[PDB]
Parts: C-alpha cells; sequence; structure tokens
C-alpha cells in the first residue's frame, strides 16, 4: 500500500524537476556515477547520474515530463 517511488531497481530522483534530455536509452548500458538524463528543477539544470552499474531495461522518463522526488527515474538491470 503506497506507490509513487523507486526503490526495486528504479533510480528514485533527488527532487521534482522537469525532464529536459534523455541521455540513456533502453538497450544501453549505464555505469554508476554515468549522467542519465538531464533534469531542470527550478529553471536549473540538474545531472542525473546513475546509483550503480547496469543497463537501461525501462525508461520512465520522457522529455517534456515532469517527475516527482522519488519517483522512479529509470530501471537499471
Amino acid at each position: 500500500a503506497g506507490a509513487g517511488k523507486a526503490g526495486e531497481g528504479e533510480i528514485p530522483a533527488p527532487l521534482a524537476g522537469t525532464v529536459s534530455k534523455i541521455l540513456v536509452k533502453e538497450g544501453d548500458t549505464v555505469k554508476a556515477g554515468q549522467t542519465v538524463l538531464v533534469l531542470e528543477a527550478m529553471k536549473m539544470e540538474t545531472e542525473i547520474n546513475a546509483p550503480t552499474d547496469g543497463k537501461v531495461e525501462k525508461v520512465l522518463v520522457k522529455e517534456r515530463d515532469a517527475v516527482q522526488g522519488g519517483q522512479g527515474l529509470i530501471k537499471i538491470g
């Protein structure tokens, strides 16, 4: 009982920001630290780095899309 947050492999967002551009895609491999997506929180470009090494199995964020703090941004495998 309680949905709207990452934890099951999904990378939780640090805060409520707007999706500007996506770097990683379903198929590309990412590393713990490499940028995966850019978020514009409070008219400020924020770089989103992967929490751990893995691969993008599903992108839970698209351009011109608003995300909530904690909400799963991208699923890593």
